[PDB]
RNA sequence: AGCUGGUUCUCCCCGAAAUGCAUUUAGGUGCAGCGUCGUGUGUUUCUUGCCGGAGGUAGAGCACUGGAU
């Protein structure tokens, strides 16, 4: 009983994976955001 | 701008490198070394004992070459 309503909706388990919002603070992809320091590749992209 | 600075919330698990080659190359980067995650394998890794191997260092020596009372 007490169908299927649309608030009762949910995505597969594991089909939707949370961003990863680099930049924010320092417990996560900090400062850097997962470059290093101070290279060619921590300012711009190297062709391959 | 191969350059300088900045990049903002948290905790849990693992966790390096500053080495080799090459480079209009040396404070940059490509590949390899070292990290992590997924998947397959499952003791293959590592330590110690024993066994089979090549050597020419420390030491020593003058038989070769050289030095030398």
């Amino acid at each position: 009983n007490n169908p299927l309503k649309i608030h009762n909706l949910r995505p597969a388990p594991g089909a939707k994976t949370a961003k990863t919002r680099v930049g924010r603070g320092e417990a996560s992809k900090g400062k850097t955001a997962g470059r290093g320091t101070k290279g060619t590749k921590a300012r711009y992209q190297v062709p391959e």
